[PDB]
């Protein structure tokens, strides 16, 4: 859910990676911050990778899977790492089990035996992720403090391809807008706005942005709108806003080809140098 | 936790029949109440006989179940009973999970495998029986409101054994009159005092009960006391709950032992009738 800042959001992770570090030091079970330890910036780069991994995930995943369900799903994911270690609960497994809440919550009908079954591996291979999930999935609910609702863009996305299409007729062929905003929701999917603007300032920002990039401009559409534009009163909070917005998809780094196989390399001296 | 009455926990399980049997004919999937359906009170004798088949299960448990895990799983259970039909979540599915649950809200260190593994069946059968866990998992914690936090009789008890062989040494040898008020606490945990009376009025009603059983009687104990004698300031309150629960008790009857066959029965054509 949107909170304040970025700064905020970045406080509450550091705070999450220090707790661990303090915590481990607590048994001396470590040289108080030895080399094993990830730095906030070494978890962030993880978790972006994680989460592209969840999309992938997401997107085989037979019987199809909702587009809602996969947004909840990475809500669960961002949310929980704001204040949990990734050297405390493993990405793999907290992804997997933020799929499984979200294919539940959003009443998605799939069976965890047809979920595990979408995993590369043995049947037992399987069976163990299916147990793991089961270990993490109250926790997971813990950690979101029992507030399992999300909105997704999604819903306020169809909204004004429905509105545009329609004071627009020319713009009756936005079955290419939908395409070109789908690849630019994605995009921002993968950034902190989830946790920042509405997802109807969110929707907004696909549409707009991409038929822009196609060109196209309508210079009334914002005097008009769908739902108050389904945003900001101030015309100028939702510019800038979509402005911020367009800038956070724009310093996106994804994660690092090299650094990844390091760091997980480093993670895992963590889940062996035992609870360190 | 503790409700008004009994006939408020009544009406709720009425209230939790009737709904079922409305969505049941919501179909055409039954006769508007055809032989298929259970009444409440064929619902709640297969319950008391699933709370009994859990204390088995937790008894034999290994590694050692804590006293609280127990009494908390009976709790989630009794909870979800009073606002589900045993035809839409099958009891023997919901204890096991109510057990799980409670194993993890307690932080009683048992995995999944080793939970499981205390099951009477193939190695395949444990693990179905986890992938059903994991199906019902979010639900109870949804039936239960997301109140998780249960308060058990456990600790009130050794507060008034410490109580009364520090007041009354000669009860120094009050580890005659644990057995017999534990005897007595099981007994009270099987009725719906759980969620009538305070934990605390509870555990005194054991360790009194019991005594006074075995002869013995403080004659100012009462006077005196542990923690408000941890229950109603007016000592006549104190006094006629001890009595309601020693009558709760005293009127409980146990799962018929055919009845219980027939109601198995007639609960799997439910579950055959198709969702009816």
């Amino acid at each position: 859910w949107t909170f304040s800042s970025e700064e905020q959001l970045a406080r509450l992770r550091a705070d999450a990676n220090r707790k661990f570090r303090c915590k481990a030091v607590a048994n001396g079970k470590v040289l108080p911050n030895d080399p094993v330890f990830l730095e906030p910036h070494e978890e962030m780069t993880l978790c972006k990778y994680y989460e592209k991994r969840l999309l992938e995930f997401c997107s085989v995943f037979k019987p199809a899977m909702p587009r809602s369900v996969v947004g909840t799903a990475c809500m669960y994911f961002k949310r929980f790492y704001l204040n949990n270690s990734v050297m405390e609960y493993h990405p793999r497994i907290i992804m997997l089990t933020c799929a499984f809440l979200a294919c539940k919550v959003d009443e998605f009908n799939v069976s965890s035996p047809q979920f595990v079954g979408n995993l590369r591996e043995s049947p037992l291979g399987q069976e163990k992720a299916l147990e793991q999930i089961l270990e993490y999935e109250l926790l997971l609910i813990q950690q979101l403090n029992f507030h399992l609702i999300v909105h997704n863009p999604y819903r306020p996305f169809e909204g004004f391809l429905i509105d545009l299409k329609t004071r627009y007729p020319i713009l009756e062929n936005p079955e290419i807008l939908r395409k070109t905003a789908d690849d630019f929701l994605n995009r921002i999917a993968l950034t902190d706005a989830y946790l920042l603007y509405t997802p109807s300032q969110i929707a907004l920002t696909a549409i707009l942005s991409s038929a822009s990039r196609a060109g196209i401009t309508m210079e009334s559409y914002l005097s008009e709108s769908l739902m108050l534009k389904e945003n900001r009163t101030c015309l100028s909070q939702l510019l800038d806003i979509m402005k911020s917005m367009r800038n956070l998809v724009k310093k996106y780094e994804p994660p690092r080809s090299e650094e990844v196989a390091v760091l997980k390399q480093k993670l895992e001296r963590c889940h062996s140098a035992e609870l360190a």
